[PDB]
C-alpha cells in the first residue's frame, strides 16, 4: 500500500516565490516567456498508481504533465519548452529531478516541510524557492 512518497500525493498551489525570473534568466529563458511565466500561480496535482508518479502542473500560461518511475530516465517538454532528458530520484525523503539538454544541467528538488512542499531549482549557482501549499 503506502509510499513514502505518498506525503507529496495532493493538489497544491503556488504560494510564494523567491529568485525565479534570474533562475529562468539563467537556463535561458528569453524575456516574454519570463514575464508571463513568472506571473503564473500554478497548481500541482502529484498522485501515484503503483510504481508511477504523475505531476500535473495547470496554469493560465501553461499546463505540463510528467509521469515517471524512480530512477528510470525519460524524455521531457518543460513550461518553457525545453526538450530535456530527466530522471527523478527520492533520496532521503527529496524528491530530486535532474534535467539535461544540450550540455547543460539543472537541478530540482521537492520536499515536504510543514503543511508545505517546498521546490529548490538551481542552475550554475542561480537558485529560486517555490512555496505550494495545499489547494
Ligand atoms: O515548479 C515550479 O514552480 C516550476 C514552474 C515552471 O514553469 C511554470 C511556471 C508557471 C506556470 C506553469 C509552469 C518551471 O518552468 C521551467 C523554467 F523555470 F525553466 F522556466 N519550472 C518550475 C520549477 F523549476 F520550479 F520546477
Amino acid at each position: 500500500g503506502s509510499h513514502m512518497c505518498d506525503a507529496f500525493v495532493g493538489t497544491w498551489k503556488l504560494v510564494s516565490s523567491e529568485n525565479f525570473d534570474d533562475y529562468m534568466k539563467e537556463v535561458g529563458v528569453g524575456f516574454a516567456t519570463r514575464k508571463v511565466a513568472g506571473m503564473a500561480k500554478p497548481n500541482m496535482i502529484i498522485s501515484v498508481n503503483g510504481d508511477v508518479i504523475t505531476i500535473k502542473s495547470e496554469s493560465t500560461f501553461k499546463n505540463t504533465e510528467i509521469s515517471f518511475i524512480l530512477g528510470q530516465e525519460f524524455d521531457e517538454v518543460t513550461a518553457d519548452d525545453r526538450k530535456v532528458k530527466s530522471t527523478i530520484t527520492l533520496d532521503g525523503g527529496v524528491l530530486v529531478h535532474v534535467q539535461k539538454w544540450d550540455g547543460k544541467s539543472t537541478t530540482i528538488k521537492r520536499k515536504r516541510e510543514d503543511d508545505k512542499l517546498v521546490v529548490e531549482c538551481v542552475m550554475k549557482g542561480v537558485t529560486s524557492t517555490r512555496v505550494y501549499e495545499r489547494a
